[PDB]
């Protein structure tokens, strides 16, 4: 089975076996989430979102509709995630994190973005741009 | 009336007709909060805040003591506000969000900052300085 | 005694006089947290983490395993700590932030920094190498 925090608003049934999702996290219907992966406190995770095996997602993450996570992915706590490049209230892009990609903590994420397969994403990076497999990237200081 | 779930602790009664109020969300006694506005998962609200109608505050806002939100506005999730420019624990300033300006996921606003009507702040961006009305502002990477 | 909000979640007996834990905080059993610290909503406090006497965690802030927090120091709203340079899921470094530092809103702190006494981090910045004492230290935008 998978372990759902007490304290933890869960509403997907999607969830792979040896899951954990921690306190004050949001899951809502349609989530998928595969095998062993660490959902840590404070993330939210909305309908259109699958997220593979073998995932951590550090405290503090959303995951919106649009976004696909693959198997093997490290999400650093407090990593932030669109999909609406130009937004206005009360007026969509797709991500996709390749299998084995690391983002570093507190990096900014942009619409329609592809991280290649073991990437390495610096801390604070803001990420405007495909990052390719394999490449490491961060944001100039 | 409006929608405050069950798992937010709201404790404000000024909160205008069509207004969500979602998971682990804070608001203090004197916030004022319009009509239409949705305060995402995971917000704070402090006491001597204004917010407009229709305004979108996605997750992970904290609005602190000065800060007004005019009508229309969309706030990213996870942009952060300050009030207090030189902060040392145990010893401030006004920010102004104009109508219908947007602030990009993750961005970062210094104390006693306008941003003008209509204004797009980049995802990721640092805001030192006021923003002019219908300006795109990002920040060099 | 010490404040634990009803809606935090707070594990550890090792808690200051005068110290205040707010809403929808984790705090795992082996935390160290001094007298007159005020832990702001939102935040999530580990196991190796020692944190002194007068501290200000505003909201949204994580610490880590292998952090310390000496007395007198402010840590801005969403500030993000680290302790794991190359993470890889299902695959670590010490940081000290010295007496009476303030660390700016939504900053990053990479792993295996020193904060001096008295440093000023600004707000958004990434701080990838050590902080002399008193130095205002601020990322280039
Ligand atoms: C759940 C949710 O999604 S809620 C909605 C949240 N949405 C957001 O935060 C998205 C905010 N939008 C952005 O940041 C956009 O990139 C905008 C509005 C700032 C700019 O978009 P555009 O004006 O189309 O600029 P464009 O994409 O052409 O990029 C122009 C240059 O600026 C750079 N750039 C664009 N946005 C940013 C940014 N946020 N930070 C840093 N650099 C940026 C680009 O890398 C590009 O560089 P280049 O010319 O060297 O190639
Ligand atoms: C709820 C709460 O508010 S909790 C409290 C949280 N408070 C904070 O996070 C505020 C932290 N304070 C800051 O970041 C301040 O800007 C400080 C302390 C770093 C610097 O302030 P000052 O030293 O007065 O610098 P000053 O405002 O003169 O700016 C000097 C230059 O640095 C730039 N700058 C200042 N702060 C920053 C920053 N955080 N990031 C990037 N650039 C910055 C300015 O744009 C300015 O550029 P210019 O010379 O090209 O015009
Ligand atoms: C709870 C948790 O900890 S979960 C785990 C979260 N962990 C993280 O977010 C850490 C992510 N790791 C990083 O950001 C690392 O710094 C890496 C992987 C990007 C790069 O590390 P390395 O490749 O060893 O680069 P190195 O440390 O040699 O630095 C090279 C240069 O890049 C700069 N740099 C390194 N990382 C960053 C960054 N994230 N942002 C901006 N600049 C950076 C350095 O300041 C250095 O500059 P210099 O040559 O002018 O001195
Ligand atoms: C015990 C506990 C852990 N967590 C999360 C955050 C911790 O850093 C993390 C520890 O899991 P960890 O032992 O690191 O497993 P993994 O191999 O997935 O990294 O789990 C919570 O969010 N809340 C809790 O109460
Ligand atoms: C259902 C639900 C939504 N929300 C928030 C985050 C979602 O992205 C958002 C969806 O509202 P949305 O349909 O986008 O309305 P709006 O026109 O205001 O954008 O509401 C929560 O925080 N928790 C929930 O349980
Ligand atoms: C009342 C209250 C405060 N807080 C936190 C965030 C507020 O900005 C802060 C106010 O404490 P404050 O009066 O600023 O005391 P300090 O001297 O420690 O700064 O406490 C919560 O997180 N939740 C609450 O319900």
């Amino acid at each position: 089975g998978h372990m759902i925090h007490k304290l933890a608003d869960v509403q997907s049934k999607n969830i792979g076996s040896g899951t954990r999702i921690w306190q004050f996290c949001v899951v809502l219907p349609s989530a998928i989430i595969g095998e062993n992966c660490n959902i840590c406190s404070h993330c939210f995770i909305e309908n259109d979102v699958k997220i593979g095996n073998n995932v951590t997602i550090k405290c503090g993450v959303q995951i919106w509709d649009g976004i696909e996570i693959e198997d093997d992915v490290f999400i650093g706590p407090n990593v932030t995630f669109t999909n609406d490049k130009y937004p206005r209230s009360k007026q969509f892009s797709k991500t996709i994190i390749k299998k084995g990609a690391s983002i570093g903590a507190n990096a900014t994420i942009l619409p329609g973005i592809t991280i290649g397969e073991n990437a390495m994403i610096g801390a604070g990076a803001i990420v405007t741009k495909d990052v390719l497999p394999h490449v490491t990237y961060y944001s100039k200081i």
